[PDB]
Formats: C-alpha cells, structure tokens, sequence
C-alpha cells in the first residue's frame, strides 16, 4: 500500500490565454504550440536528424554565421549562458565581463563557480559602453573571453557590437555575445561582427516555447575547446559531445542524452515562420511597432528609461514608473481587465520601470496600440489623479 | 540585406505516428501532448506556480517521500544526475559508484568533471551487487555518497534497494538513486528506503515529454548541501536557487531561470494519470506485461539477456541476437511494416541484443501482443532460415 495520491491532481488543467507582452515569454503562434503535439522521438530516428538539420540551418539563418558548430543546449537560455562559459574557460583563466545589467552579474556568479579569474568594468545600465572603453579594458587586462549582453531584457539597452570583435582578435580574446533579446529584432551578423559564440532564447523575439537554447560557437572558439587541457566541468553540454550528437564534426553521431523533441519541433516551426517572413522585414516591423509605443508613451506623459532613442533595444522597453504610482495595481488590474501582461522591473529597473517587450505573436501594430490602450485605462482606473 | 533563408524549411513539419516500444522514450497520451499547447506563463504568473504545487505533490506520491526539496531540474535525466554530483560534492570529496552499466559510467564521467575522488566497484551488467559487496566498499572507501541505478535501461537489470541506505547512514553517506527506468515501473519507497537523492526520467515509464526532470533530497541532503564550504559549479541547477523558486523552502521566491512551462503542463497531466489509476495498479499491470513479453520471447526461442527472472527490471528487456541475425533489418522492417519500434542495445547489450520497453502508452496486453507479433514477422520476413 501507498500513501494516497494527492487532491490537488484531481482537477483539470486549465490555463488562460494571457497576452504576453513583457519581456518574455512571448506568446507562441498556434503553429509552433500545435507542434509540440507530435510523437516524441527516440534519439536515432531519422525524422528527428531531420528536424535537427532544418533547425541548425533555421539558426545559421538567424544568426547570420557559416558556424557548423551552430546547435542547441537542452536548457533555457542559462544553460547557453552556462556553456559558453564552461566550455571556454578553463580554472584560472581570465575573463572580461562588462557589467551594467542583470545578464552580465549572473555572467560574472557563473564564472565565479567554473574557477575563472573575473576581471569586470561597471557601466551606467542606461547607456552602452564605448568601443575606446572596451578596448582599454581588453588590453589592460587580456582576457581568454570577453562576454557582452547585446540587448538587455532588464534595462531596454542596445549595445552596438560593431569592431568589438576585431579588437577582441587583435588581443588573442573571443567575444562571447548574448543575443537573447536581441535576436530577430535588430539586425545580427554573427560573422561579420567577428563574434566567437553566441546564444538565444527560444521565448524571446522567436515565439518558441521556452526549454532549449539556440547556440554558435566559431571555428577559432571551436579550436580552443579542442585544446584545452582538463575537461569541461559539465558533461550535459560538453560542446564536443552535444556538438557531436547534432552532427556539427566530421564524426558519427553517439548518444549524448535525450534532446526535448517537442520542444525541437516548435523551434524548427518558429524558425519556419521566420524564414518565411524574411529577417529584416521582421526586424522593420519590430522597429515600427517600437515607435508606435514610443510615441504613445509620450502622449501619456511617461518616461522611457533608456531616455536616448539611439541606445534603445526595440524588443524591450521600461516605462518609468511615476512618482504617486503603485506599479502592481496597475499591473494586475491589466491582468484582470484585459488578460494583458504588463510585466515589472529586473534589475536596473527594478521598482523603478514597468517592462514592454515587442516579441513573437504580439509584434504588430494592433497589439502595440491594444498595450497602450489597456495600460492606459489601467493606470487610469487605478490612479485617478494621474495626468495625462 | 541578409544572407537568404534555407529552403528546407518550407516544407511543412510531418513527424508520423510511431509505436514507441524502446526503452524510452514511450508514447504520451493525447491528454498529455496537448497539455503542452497551453499558454506559455511567465514565471511568477500564480497558475503556474499552482502547477508546479501540483507537480511536487504528484512527485512526494510516486517517489513515496515527503521530501520538502521535490522539484524538477530543467533539462532530461543527465541534468538530474548533474545536479545530484555537482551540489552533493565538493572538490576532493569521495563518491563510491558501483559501476555495471552505462549510467553509472555517466556518473563517474560527471563526478570526475566536478572534481571528486571517484571509487568504483565494478560488477557484472547481468546481475547486482549484494549488500555485503556495497556495505565492504562502503567501509572500505568511507565515502560522502553512494550512487547506485535503481532499473538499468542499458541491460534490463534491477537494482535491490532494501537495506543499502540503513548502511550508508552507518557510515555517514549519502544514498543517492537513479530511478530514471524503474520508477512506476517496480515499487519505489524513497523515504522507506532511506534514500538521499532520486531522480527519474519524464519520457520513460511515466509517458511525459522529455526535457524536464523530477528530482527529491532528503533533510539530510539538503543540510549536506547548506554545510558545504565552496559554491556548486553550476548556478543552473544550484538546488538551493531551484527549490527557493519551487517553493521548496521558508524563503520567499525568487526568479532563478525560465522553466519549461509546457513541459510542466505535460508532466503535470502524466502525475495525474498515474494518481487516478494507483501506483499498486499502474506496477501490476507493468509486471503482467512483463511475464506475456516473457512467455513469448520463450515461444519463440529467444533469450533474456538477464537470465535469472528474479534479477530483471519489468519496463525494460534485452532480447539476445541470435547468431545468424543482423538486429538492424529486423527493426527497420519493424518500423517500415509495422510502425513499430524495435530498439538496438547500448552498453553491456550494444550489439549483444535489442531492448524492448513497457512505458507509456504502451503499458497494455494488447501492445506486448502486437509487439510480439510485429517483432516475429519482422525477424521471419528478414531472416526466412530462423527457426521458431
Ligand atoms: C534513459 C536513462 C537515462 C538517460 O536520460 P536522458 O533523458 O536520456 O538524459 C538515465 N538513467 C537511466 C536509468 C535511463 O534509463
Ligand atoms: C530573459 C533573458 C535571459 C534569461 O533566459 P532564461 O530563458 O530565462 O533562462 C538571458 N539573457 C537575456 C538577454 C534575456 O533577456
């Protein structure tokens, strides 16, 4: 005999549609939830290879790179976070971390527990840092890796990536980008930017279901991790063995662990719905949809937290709470009223700025002026004496 | 201007029906699938908070604890052993792995990685180790855990359980269990047992997508865990950051990672499933299927690569090559005539034998006929000289 089973499993599952408009999750399209549905696959199947190979050619497409090495971490988008740097440092080596926003500190947490020598240069987590500062940092302090966030989720901030890369291989250092919020909302070149290993989220920009982390690692980044002198300190992504499995080398595929097939399908669907729309007419759309926010935000008299339009991550916007506002009355009368996500602060924001993102089904026109119509009516019925 | 889209995915996603009958992962119910086309929440939203409730109490009933410290570690079953080495062990701490098959291999790899002192006792795949075996290496090498494989998935083998952690706590060690291929499959009395730390497998005997991983410590694993000198190597399973976000803890939550809310839906809906048929139910109608997958495997004069019956784990058997026979045309003719999945060997059976899983779906008299008939006009088809 057992102890009894529990109450609580005996009701049925219900969870309301909601539109997620904060900084992720986003809302998936029925498309890429619907694809989940289908057969879970054994590790060897054909079917799955397939979908495997559409997805590593879907991200070589996002990512704008040639990198065989392109595949993911079966984790959410810490765990790309975690590979890159488990896999990329070794106990005592340097790492440079810029640090103003939330990614970077974690970054610099993960470093810490892999045994690195963290070297890191604080920044405003308003404005972006300087190639000239960037550059000064990597000469002082020579680092095997510079990590950089590209667009910042807590903060709304766009760093320009442009030359930092050339300067990192001028100085025998890997750039290490996190694109998680960025991707598919500004333009990305992988390549071009001379970027090492990068990584995204699937329930960002994508409207992909979160669980697994699209990641690219370079040729020369591949070339250090070949080399290094111990093993990775995790097995689970190992960039060798999981890169092996999703056959990115010259070597027949062996069982690493089991991928999340379902989640593998949405993702190869999201990336479909991408290719089919074409990047940059999807970054143009998100940049639109960005100003329509801007410009209604200004009309209500609110302030934008990354206050320089030129600095701003199009995907991800803190709107600055005002000085008698209760940010959570707000927020929930949102829920409760329109079934809409008005999301808090992280971070930089935090109890400082309410959080839009602009990201999977919610990146059109209509549903940038039905945020700013429900935020508005529930700042209004919440705080009758702010003025607009 | 970008680099254009690949054109391999402009065709539809079509992933076929399969009768997955391997040794995972098994076939999800349709409840179950669909549970994953829900809402993706956000991580604070409140039902899926409820959810995760539901989760952990679903996960107390099958492990049969009352284990305060039940979560899910995100990732598949690697990640749950990765999290029991990396937060149970510090660097130069002794673990003793009693090594007959491929998991515990694994988990010498990882224990290696995360710096331990690994002992092994090594045994052969076919058949388990004794108490007086564990209790002697276990006095001999003094160490801070044991990690035994409850149900081999690689051979077939049951591990006796009865008695081990009495002996580990004589001696001031931790047991920890792999119940990736047994749980629901055989008994299971993780707190009976004086078992530490279990983890067992979503797309196994349970019928859950895989990606997501149930996971209990004890009191005394989890003060092991507090009590330790050095941080854990890696922040994304920390199990003092993951159960503060479960709700494990007198903490209140905070944001650790994106966890797989849609695989969270799926596992909850497969934790309920097991609740309304019964442990005892679900066990005995697994262990009939065994003894019809016996009887035919007898009729057809075919051997069990663990010979001796009272040795073998239910969910999964190896089926012995016979010495004419190429096990590959088999299964292919198996999948091609059939839809039906007939798996190769791995470890101790790679090449010795296929292996046939009772999980899932798949868990009916019906199913075991039909794979017993598939497998037969496969073998008869493909190798017409074979006699029955
Ligand atoms: C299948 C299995 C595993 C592997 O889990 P993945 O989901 O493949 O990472 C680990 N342990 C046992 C006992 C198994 O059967
Ligand atoms: C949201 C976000 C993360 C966190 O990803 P999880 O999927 O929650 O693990 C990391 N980096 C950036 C830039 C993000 O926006």
């Amino acid at each position: 005999k057992f102890t009894p089973p529990p109450a609580s499993l005996r009701n049925p599952l219900i969870i309301p549609e909601k539109i997620m408009m904060g900084p992720g999750p986003s809302n998936c399209s029925k498309r890429v939830l619907t694809a989940m549905t289908n057969t879970v696959l054994s590790n060897f199947h054909a079917e799955l290879f397939r979908t495997m190979d559409e997805v590593k050619d879907g991200l070589r497409y996002i990512f704008q790179t040639e990198n065989r090495a392109t595949m993911c971490v079966s984790g959410s988008a810490h765990a790309g976070m975690e590979a890159m740097l488990s896999n990329l440092l070794e106990e005592g080596d340097r790492v440079l971390i810029a640090v103003n926003g939330i990614w970077a500190e974690r970054a610099v947490e993960m470093s810490e527990r892999y045994g690195a020598d963290v070297r890191t240069i604080e920044g405003p987590p308003d404005r972006p840092f300087s190639l000239e500062t960037l550059a000064r940092a990597i000469e002082l302090h020579q680092p095997k890796c510079l990590f950089l966030t590209h667009g910042d989720s807590s903060s709304g901030l766009l760093q320009p990536l442009e030359g930092v890369g050339q300067i990192c291989h001028q100085h025998d250092c890997l750039l290490i980008v996190d694109a998680v919020a960025s991707l598919c909302g500004v333009p990305f070149y992988m390549d071009k930017w001379e970027i090492d290993a990068v990584y995204t989220g699937a329930q960002k920009v994508l409207g992909a279901p979160p669980g697994i982390t699209p990641i690219s690692i370079s040729p020369k980044a591949l070339d250090v991790i070949r080399n290094r002198r111990t093993k990775s300190k995790v097995f689970y992504w190992d960039l060798l063995l999981l890169g092996n499995y999703w056959g990115c080398y010259d070597e027949p595929k062996r069982y690493h662990h089991t991928v999340a097939s379902n989640l593998i399908f949405a993702l190869r669907e999201a990336l479909a719905q991408i290719a089919e729309e074409g990047l940059e007419n999807q970054i143009k759309r998100r940049i639109e949809c960005a100003q329509i926010l801007y410009e209604g935000l200004g009309k209500m008299g609110l302030d934008i937290f990354v206050k320089d339009p030129r600095h701003r991550l199009p995907t991800v916007t803190g709107i600055m709470i005002p000085k008698g506002v209760d940010w959570w009355k707000v927020s929930q009368y949102a829920m409760n009223n329109f079934s809409l996500e008005v999301q808090g602060g992280l971070g930089p924001t935090f109890g400082k700025a309410w959080r839009v993102g602009i990201m999977g089904e919610c990146s059109t026109v209509q549903k940038i002026q039905f945020y700013l119509y429900g935020f508005k009516e529930s700042l209004k019925a919440t705080h009758p004496d702010y003025i607009f």
